[PDB]
């Protein structure tokens, strides 16, 4: 039956904690990348493993190296602000799990990471969900090139990553779906979990 597996995986020498809900029959994958302040445990609040599994996605969620339960990492660490390290991580992490292509979702820091991964390795990305992505303001000229279906999610009360950037990023990424969730600040999947699920499930169904 369906099980939430919690385990440690080696990603090129870095001991990564992950949570996953998968079955060998699914032909769809989604991987979830947390913000600076949260971990893979925090996706419990919106029950994302069960909700995405029920629409036929294999679901993977690691703690980024240096965060949560994962080891620090010279190769992947983001201490020095190298977002290309995070694109390497996401590519390598999917490969370690035997996943050739996936939808990738990121919140905040993680949203920056999934954007960068799509800019570097577009052939591995089936779609993007980015929840108020941080650290990408310098990447607009490359973001204009993204061809993947993209969902941008922002809380109406977000003052961490300005809501003005929401409308700008929605213009830059052609075909992007922008949804502003009433009554939420920056971590939408914690503060308005039901609406987060409704919107993200609808996007994924129609990908």
């Amino acid at each position: 039956g369906m099980a939430l597996q919690e385990e440690f995986i080696d990603v090129n020498g870095t001991r990564v904690f992950q949570r996953k809900m998968v079955t060998d029959s699914n032909r769809r994958s989604i991987a979830l990348f947390h913000g600076y302040s949260f971990t893979s445990m925090d996706w419990d609040k919106a029950d994302l493993f069960n909700n995405y599994s029920k629409i036929g996605y294999n679901v993977y969620a690691p703690d980024y190296p240096g965060f949560g339960r994962s080891a620090s990492s010279e190769k992947y660490g983001i201490d020095r602000g190298d977002l290309k390290h995070a694109a390497e991580f996401i590519r390598d992490y999917l490969k370690a799990n035997g996943v050739a292509r996936s939808v990738i979702m990121g919140a905040s820091m993680g949203g920056g990471m999934v954007i960068m991964t799509t800019l570097q390795y577009p052939d591995i990305v089936d779609g993007i969900i980015a929840v108020a992505p941080a650290w990408v303001e310098s990447l607009k000229g490359d973001m204009k090139k993204i061809r993947q279906k993209t969902l941008l999610v922002w809380g109406s009360k977000d003052h961490v990553v300005p809501i003005a950037l929401s409308k700008e990023y929605a213009s830059i990424i052609s075909g992007s779906r922008l949804e502003i969730v009433e009554g939420s600040g920056h971590p939408v999947y914690i503060e308005k979990p039901e609406e987060f699920v409704r919107i993200t499930v609808d996007f994924l169904r129609n990908l």
